[PDB]
């Protein structure tokens, strides 16, 4: 999901920081933001796995990839089938 905040004349001001128009960056909470002429747009990078066997599988969150990988509880090296 995405969030918006109107941009300034010189760029996107986000808490004491100024981002130039065209800047793209990832936040500490796994959002990707872009400073556009109209506003700053930040969208969540973490997709929530929708349909899987939550009895024998568990989602593993990886901070660097901003992802949830569904793996077997008995063997986290084996990924589980996830339906869209």
């Amino acid at each position: 999901r995405c969030y918006f905040r109107t941009s300034s004349k010189y760029g996107c001001i986000s808490n004491r920081n100024l981002y130039v128009f065209g800047a793209v960056w990832k936040t500490e909470d796994c959002y990707q933001c872009k400073c556009k002429m109209n506003a700053m747009v930040c969208c969540s990078l973490v997709s929530i796995p929708k349909n899987y066997d939550r009895v024998n599988c568990v989602g593993l969150f990886h901070k660097k990839s901003c992802s949830i990988r569904v793996v077997k509880k008995t063997d986290p090296d084996i990924s589980c089938k996830v339906y869209n």
